[PDB]
Parts: C-alpha cells; structure tokens; sequence
C-alpha cells in the first residue's frame, strides 16, 4: 500500500501471537515494543532518541506480521511509549520512502 | 526519489542559508533541529520521544529545502539528537510510505 503522512503512520502487526498496534518509523534503527513476553534468550541494551534513554531486552529472530506482511528479525522489548517498527523490519516488507 | 530503508534516510536540508544533514521520519509529527539561529519569535512547545520529554522552541513559516524540495512550514529548535524532518514537512514534498 502507499500510506501517505497526513496522520501518523500506524498499523495492526501481530506478535508473540498477539495483535498490536505500531508505528512505522523511518527514524528508528530498531523495532521497540513495550513490555510483552517473548521466546528465546535475550540481552539488555540502551536505546535512546529524543528525551534520552530507555533500557531493553534484545530479542532476536522474532517474526512479525507488519499490515499482512511476515518479517523477521530483532525485537527490542521494553518501556516504549509506542510500538514502534523500525528499518530493521521496513527493509523486510519492502518499504519505501517516496517522493 | 525512491529512498530504500538499508541505511538511515539521511538527506541534505537547507535552512538558514546553511546545509546540513536530517534524517526523514515518518514517525515523527514535527521537524525538530538541534540548536541554531534563527529569525522572528518562538513559542514553547513539549516534545516527546522515546526516552522522555524535551522543550524546544517553535518557529512558525521558516523556509526550508529538504532533499531539493522546497517547504515553508514550523521548525523547531532544542536538544535533539538527530535533525529530524517530520510528518509536517514531509507531506509538503509529497512523501510516502510504500510497500
Ligand atoms: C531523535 C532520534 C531519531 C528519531 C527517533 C524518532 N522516534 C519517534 C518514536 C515515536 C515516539 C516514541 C519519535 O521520537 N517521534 C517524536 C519526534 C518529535 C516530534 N515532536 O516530532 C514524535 O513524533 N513525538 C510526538 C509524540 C509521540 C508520542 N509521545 C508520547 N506519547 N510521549 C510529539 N508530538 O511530541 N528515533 C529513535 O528515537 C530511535 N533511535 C534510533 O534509531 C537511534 N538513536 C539515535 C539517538 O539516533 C539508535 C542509535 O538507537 C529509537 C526508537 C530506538 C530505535
């Protein structure tokens, strides 16, 4: 789809078997989503942007469907305000930034 | 242009007469730039991001090229880590979201 940024950019993912709703984030290196369990070993990490940091759990090989879109890869759990799906899955689904 | 997600979308922005690089965010409402000069009267506003709350200062109508595209619109000003082109001018140069 073409999703244009009138609004914010917001779409029901599902995760851990669970629906949630995102955002997609052309300015986030990392794919954030707040406090939820997930399968497998983890390691903590510090992510920051504006306001500062915020400690995480570093999940990895985690499959998300994005708006009907399977993707897999790194998924950092913590105290995010919004759910947040960053390039690290963008790129998976093919998205663009068009103008 | 069609700008791929593999790496940050940087791009080259014009304000003041000086270039400098932004990164384009979709997930971000305003355009916040970190500390510079520019004209006219500002108004306080609260920003938040992924670690917390920021006040910047807003300049309203600042003219501003971004990626060659010309915009005129609110620019605001404070300590963020990144010079952030938002959703506010990234529908005057007719960005989108595709995939
Ligand atoms: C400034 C750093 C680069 C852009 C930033 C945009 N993040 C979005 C995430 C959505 C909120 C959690 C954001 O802050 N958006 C703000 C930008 C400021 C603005 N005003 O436009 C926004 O729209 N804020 C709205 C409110 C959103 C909801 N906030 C809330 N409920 N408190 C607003 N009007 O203030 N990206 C990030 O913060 C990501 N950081 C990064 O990608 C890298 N960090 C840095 C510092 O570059 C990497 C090295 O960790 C985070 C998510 C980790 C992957």
């Amino acid at each position: 789809p073409q999703i244009t940024l009138w609004k914010r950019p917001l779409v029901t993912i599902k995760i851990g078997g669970q629906l949630k709703e995102a955002l997609l984030d052309t300015g986030a290196d990392n794919t954030v989503i707040e406090e939820m369990s997930l399968p497998g070993r983890w390691k903590p990490k510090m992510i920051g942007g504006i306001g500062g940091f915020i400690k995480v759990r570093q999940y990895d090989q985690i499959i998300i469907e994005i708006a009907g879109h399977k993707a897999i890869g790194t998924v950092l759990v913590g105290p995010t305000p919004v759910n947040i799906i960053g390039r690290n899955l963008l790129t998976q689904i093919g998205a663009t930034l068009n103008f």
